């Protein structure tokens, strides 16, 4: 659909896996157009919102290069950060999703182990409010009802899309990424171990592109209110053991509906 | 035994766990002085220091407050995490200790299975220097030798010391760290996951901040050595479960090293 999203995705996922190191310079522009298959001026533009998003390092009368990284421009992989998105780093965001699936059973442990009725409380919670998001008559209703309205309202926004059908659909999927972040977050704070918490703290921004955008299928939303139920039943069962399989079932089954939505995909 | 690293060190770490959280109005200097058990002038002098590193905000007539961190700076946790060393952060680096403990089974199970080869040539490059860092007769000895002298001398310096016989033990101390750094650090990276990698980039400064302390003790370089050959046998023979046990002992008894060394730190 995008040459030019194909050509920006290509370069940063190559920077990413190592084949353009941090380092290095780039191939010539007219090497690096026959290599990705798109058109040259394409490119040429792609390499300078690459370098905006603070990828690359383009100066007068020199080889392109790819930037440092590592506190060298100071903030460097931040800025970049905010420029992630599922359609041009798709690679990267895959990665977070297998970490995320691989350090869950850690600090998942730790918070049913040391948090017994926090954990559940927080689990609870959010199955309700899912529970109560999913059967409502609306988004508007949803809102209506729920202790929580006030908190909803200033996390959860559209404002753009004007459809109504479409607006809706929207929330639903916004609302419903807003309580999968909330479980993830909350329970990695309870660990005891401030870093997991942490993680997702600074990963926000990013996790709520990509989840708004996976929560916008049905059955996203229908796996995930299952996998909430199986932590939940696994927390009061003190079963520890099964935690790990609860949670890489769960990583295999929502892979599986991630591939199936990566196709159509503009780039 | 140092009153002043001690009430900063109070702070941070309560800013940490979320008793000062990020928005949060500290409590007035004279209560906050009686609450940490420290001269109000030194706390004073303190919370200046703690506002110029970039964890507070002080006013002339007004309450002092914890600064934001998360994106509302925007790329914020890069500032303060500059300044964090063992003194003043202990808590901050077990933290990070823990983590790193529980999260090597996960990275270096992905690298002994699909990197069999990279990873016992890695682990064997780290333990040949390290075994060629130790024997040798001094620092210059070590560096006289060894094919990589140019690196090594571009990443391990002291030019502070001048004690000569001070100056080489902190040198042996930061050459033993960069090469415990690089067998996680490579490791990760060979995990096929660049996250884990890229983890262990962002905080190299601080570890080695950490490591060239903790590798001043003789007896954590003969540990980690031992525990290097171990991950080598693990992966030679195959057997990916044991890892997680190899790895929990080696954090087990590096743990009781680093809490007699933790026994005369100032704070
Ligand atoms: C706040 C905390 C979290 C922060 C985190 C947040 C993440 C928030 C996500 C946002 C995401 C957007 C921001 C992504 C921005 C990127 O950074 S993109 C990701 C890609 N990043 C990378 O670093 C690429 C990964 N790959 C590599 O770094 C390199 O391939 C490696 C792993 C360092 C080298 O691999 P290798 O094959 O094993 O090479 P190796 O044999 O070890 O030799 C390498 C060097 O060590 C030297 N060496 C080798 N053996 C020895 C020895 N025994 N002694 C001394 N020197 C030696 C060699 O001489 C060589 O020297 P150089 O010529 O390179 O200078
Ligand atoms: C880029 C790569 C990453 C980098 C990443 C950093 C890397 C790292 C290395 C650096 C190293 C330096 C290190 C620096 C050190 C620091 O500068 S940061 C130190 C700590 N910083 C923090 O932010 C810790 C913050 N902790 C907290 O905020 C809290 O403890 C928790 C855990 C999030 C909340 O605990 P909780 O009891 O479960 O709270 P909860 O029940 O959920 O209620 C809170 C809100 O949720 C709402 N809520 C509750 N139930 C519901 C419901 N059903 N529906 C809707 N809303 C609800 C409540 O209404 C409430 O609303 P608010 O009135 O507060 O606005
Ligand atoms: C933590 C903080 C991060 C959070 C950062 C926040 C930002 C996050 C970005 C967006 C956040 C949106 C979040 C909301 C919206 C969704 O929730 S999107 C949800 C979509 N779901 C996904 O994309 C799936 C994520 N990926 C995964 O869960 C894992 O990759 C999978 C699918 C479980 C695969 O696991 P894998 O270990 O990576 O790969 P695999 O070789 O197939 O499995 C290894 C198996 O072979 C064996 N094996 C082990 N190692 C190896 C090896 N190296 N080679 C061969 N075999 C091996 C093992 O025995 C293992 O079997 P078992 O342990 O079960 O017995
Ligand atoms: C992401 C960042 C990556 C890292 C990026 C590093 C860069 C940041 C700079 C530093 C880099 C310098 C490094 C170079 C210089 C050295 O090499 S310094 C090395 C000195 N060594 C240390 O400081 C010790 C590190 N700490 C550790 O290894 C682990 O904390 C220990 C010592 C194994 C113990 O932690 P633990 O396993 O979590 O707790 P533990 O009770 O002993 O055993 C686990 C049990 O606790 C229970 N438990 C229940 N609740 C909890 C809970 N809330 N917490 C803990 N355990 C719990 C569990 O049920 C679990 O059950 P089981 O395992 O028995 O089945």
């Amino acid at each position: 659909k995008s040459p030019a999203g194909f050509a920006e995705k290509y370069i940063i996922e190559s920077i990413w896996n190592g084949r353009f190191p941090p380092g290095s310079i780039l191939p010539a522009e007219r090497e690096l157009s026959e290599l990705i298959g798109v058109t040259r001026t394409t490119l040429r533009e792609v390499l300078q919102r690459l370098a905006r998003d603070g990828w690359l390092t383009i100066q007068h009368g020199k080889p392109t290069k790819v930037n440092q990284f590592m506190e060298t421009s100071g903030l460097h992989i931040l800025d970049t950060l905010m420029t992630l998105d599922v359609d041009n780093a798709t690679n990267i965001v895959e990665d977070l999703l297998a970490a995320r699936t691989n350090i869950s059973p850690i600090f998942m442990r730790y918070a049913f182990k040391a948090n017994k009725e926090n954990s559940e409380r927080t689990i609870k919670n959010v199955i309700e409010s899912c529970e109560a998001l999913m059967n409502a008559a609306s988004w508007d209703d949803f809102i209506a009802s729920s202790p929580y309205a006030e908190k909803v309202l200033q996390n959860v926004k559209e404002d753009n899309e004007k459809d109504e059908a479409k607006r809706q659909e929207i929330l639903i999927a916004k609302t419903f990424n807003f309580y999968d972040y909330m479980l993830f977050q909350r329970l990695a704070f309870h660990s005891g171990n401030q870093i997991y918490g942490l993680i997702f703290n600074g990963l926000k921004k990013l996790y709520d592109r990509v989840g708004s955008y996976y929560f916008s299928n049905p059955a996203s939303r229908e796996l995930a209110l299952k996998f909430y139920h199986q932590l939940l039943e696994t927390c009061e069962s003190g079963q520890r053991e099964q935690l790990p399989v609860v949670i890489r079932h769960y990583g295999m089954e929502s892979a599986l509906i991630w591939n199936e939505m990566k196709k159509q995909l503009p780039t």
